[PDB]
């Protein structure tokens, strides 16, 4: 007890041992004198942090060669922008491949910036289905092709990604990224923000293939041009510190689970027990997107109808149970079952719906 | 011992209380079951210190009226570019106050978004001396005065500001804000990267006169649109969580502290021992600026040579002393003294003056 089931979808939970190892030493880091936050952004110490949270990332992923990666402010959202913003040039169009509700608002950005066009979409089955690798559409005088790995909203997760040759893959993994292994070379730009999946909101991580951001647009303002966090190993200005601080904590833990496929296996068997409880319960629970799409990160499902699923919250608060509230604009219910969120919450969760479907039948 | 005299320009010095109720709750905040970074940014319990620290703040200003907190990421840096970007129009010009190295920096932006205009200069005298408010000189078509408050790296202050009629005052207070009461009816936008003076970095506080930022230019990426953050309270995407709540903390301390009339003639008697100790050196120490333009917040100071200047620094860093190490560009020795660096520091750090003067004599 004392600790919450915590199925938040982000900001969301984070590593007991991590918090403890931060509640620790936030007071005095290493004996210096001082907390981790009230130390320079140049100084020897908090370098050291700094330039290891980014080996770290690296190893995890298989060590591999030409990616830099930097630490932005402003979310996954200021991405959005700055992505259109460095790579969409005239004469070129933005390629994006939509998949649901975070899909939607990436695009929604890039036309602000220059000519955009759909790839793919999985609009037409209300976003259950995701569009297979072949059904992608890429242009001639394609910018990139911008993907959502996982749709936090929806519920579904790309299993595989497409070879765009010459074409810059960019991919929005906030919501999965570092849950399993994948290789980055297929990638020109990874993004993520950190509260999703790697703990701290305050954070962006971006790992960039170095040969496309050498040199940035020289209109652009000097904070959303990539090559002022690489020239800079993102110091140019004051980083989001205490964040990156705990990153490399989380990123530390990761390794101790046996890396991404220690956590993958393990993400893997908490979903299944989630999945089985819905497939098992003769339509009692429905999943809100086609089997072979299913997210290992974000379980959506409904019930028989809308009181049922206000009935289902309303319980689950009581019990301890916290985030099951599904998206306003979606409805339903939604398990985001993150890296952090223990086999346990999830047992849990599977006994909490048995005896509520029980209680209602 | 154990704590380090703590003189970094930032990020900087945190009250010790802070700190310590920081970490108090840091695993289990108020018996919820978890941490104030595992929850969510809509919930009752976030939502409730995100409002609260905007209350403290404007209480702590003697509740002025029509003007609102925002929270935004990038530092005071991205609002070097956000500034002009919403209020520079076509016809109008963006008039700086030139008085060091940030005035500077802020001006750069600038240029990138519109037409500039420098308001008065104080480079004829290598920054050593404020322009006094007589000398500033605003265009007809201006589209505001921006200026900065406290300059850093430089260590000069301004002790009143301009009356600029219709036209909106800018002021950049990431080093000075909340360490002196001030007439917010004065500024149209103040702001200020709250690693300076209020405590974590990660999240920049923008006070903006609500009537200047009703509606925000349609062509800006939604990011970089203050109505998003008005229209929004701040919540649009994911906020700096962690660093709101520090941010609040920080707050409930300075009115411990008897507000901001207290912190004022408490940061008054610190400045006045380290310039006593400088101007009663017979000039073994001497000040970088006119007397008249002096900063109670970053104290800058030189000795006769850079040898005898690179052996102060490393006898200083010996003996505990951390950040005197003046700002490259300028050179020198500089004792940033923010409302968390204790009168107990300056204490020690006029005594290890007053040594290292005699065992160079
Ligand atoms: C969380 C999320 C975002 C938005 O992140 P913010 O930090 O709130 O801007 C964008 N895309 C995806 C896929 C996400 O999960
Ligand atoms: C610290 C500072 C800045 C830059 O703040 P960042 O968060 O590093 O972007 C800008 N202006 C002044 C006056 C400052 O003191």
């Amino acid at each position: 007890s004392e600790r919450a089931y915590n199925f938040n979808a982000g900001p969301a939970a984070l590593p007991l041992e991590v918090l403890e190892r931060a509640q620790a030493e936030f007071v005095d880091y290493q004996h210096t004198g001082m907390s981790i936050m009230e130390m320079s952004h140049r100084g020897a110490v908090y370098e050291a942090v700094h330039n290891e949270a980014q080996a770290r990332l690296l190893a995890l992923l298989g060590n591999p060669t030409g990616y830099k990666v930097l630490f932005i402010q402003g979310g996954a959202s200021t991405q959005f922008a700055m992505i259109p913003m460095n790579f969409l040039k005239e004469g070129q169009t933005a390629n994006y491949v939509m998949t649901g509700s975070w899909a939607s608002k990436a695009l929604k950005e890039a036309k602000l910036i220059g000519d955009t066009h759909v790839a793919a979409s999985s609009e037409a089955s209300n976003y259950m289905t995701l569009p297979k690798l072949q059904e992608i559409q890429l242009q001639d005088n394609a910018a990139y092709l911008h993907l959502t790995s996982n749709e936090t909203i929806e519920g579904a997760q790309f299993k595989a990604f497409p070879d765009t040759g010459s074409v810059p893959l960019i991919g929005d993994m906030s919501s999965d990224i570092l849950s399993r292994p994948f290789d980055l070379n297929q990638f020109g730009l990874v993004y993520a923000g950190a509260q999703k999946n790697l703990g701290p909101s305050g954070v962006t991580v971006v790992i960039v293939r170095e040969d496309l951001v050498a040199e940035s647009p020289k209109h652009l303002p000097t904070m959303l041009r990539y090559d002022t966090y690489v020239k800079n190993n993102s110091l140019y200005n004051t980083p989001p510190s205490f964040g990156i601080y705990m990153v490399n904590e989380v990123l530390k833990w990761i390794e101790e689970r046996g890396g991404l496929e220690g956590v993958q296996q393990a993400n893997r068997k908490k979903a299944s027990l989630i999945y089985d409880a819905i497939d098992q319960s003769g339509g009692f629970y429905r999943g809100c997107v086609d089997v072979d799409s299913r997210s290992d990160m974000n379980i959506t499902f409904r019930l028989a109808s809308e009181e049922l699923e206000k009935e289902f919250v309303k319980a689950s608060e009581q019990e301890g149970f916290v985030g099951l509230k599904g998206h306003r604009s979606v409805g339903g219910l939604r398990a985001s079952i993150y890296n952090a969120v223990p086999y346990e919450s999830c047992e849990a969760l599977v006994q909490f719906m048995e005896h509520f479907k029980r209680s209602r039948g």
